[PDB]
């Protein structure tokens, strides 16, 4: 038994809301909230931007520190940093972002990130600013993610088209 409330059960260990992520962090302070990261991890925009303003600019801070220590991350890649006040971790994950040009292939390998953790908050990635459809993103998630993810999606219109065209 866990914390998160009002969710669709999609699968076995896949579940779906309409909600901010944002404010769901703030309310389960969940072992872990996947961002919707790029390689520099500038958090700008997106749900990137909401979760950083969410933490006073700590996150980015944090962030710019990883970089100047690791480089920047790999497409398809993660890390692992604070999750300040919204969660006890952050899993920053770069999904690929359509509007770059990048392999939507690579959208499984960021996906396979969440299998090294036992739950998670998240959203769709590559979903939103990063250009991909997310009808997509949600059967990858769901055909490559084995552990237990709770997905939440801003749009209420977006929501309920995934949930009426799920197979
Ligand atoms: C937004 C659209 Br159109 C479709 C993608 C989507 O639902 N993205 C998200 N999913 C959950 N929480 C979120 N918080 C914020 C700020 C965003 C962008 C977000
Ligand atoms: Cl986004």
């Amino acid at each position: 038994v866990n914390s998160f409330s009002g969710y669709l059960k999609l699968t076995d260990n896949v579940y779906i809301k309409n909600a901010d992520i944002v404010e769901e962090a703030k309310k389960v302070k969940p072992t872990v909230v996947v961002n919707a990261a790029n390689v520099y991890l500038k958090h700008g925009g997106g749900v990137a931007g909401a979760l950083n303003k969410a933490t006073n600019n700590a996150m980015q801070v944090e962030s710019d520190d990883y970089i100047a220590t690791n480089g920047p991350l790999k497409v398809g890649g993660s890390c692992v940093l604070s999750g300040h006040n919204l969660a006890k971790h952050c899993l920053h994950v770069v999904g690929p972002n359509v509007n770059k040009g990048e392999d939507i292939q690579l959208l499984k390998s960021a996906y396979e990130n969440f299998n090294q953790h036992e739950v998670l908050l998240a959203p769709l990635l590559s979903a939103g600013i990063f250009g991909a459809d997310p009808i997509h993103s949600l059967r990858v998630c769901v055909d490559t993610v084995r552990t237990n993810v709770y997905l939440a999606v801003f749009d209420k219109n977006l929501y309920d088209k995934l949930v009426s065209s799920f197979l």
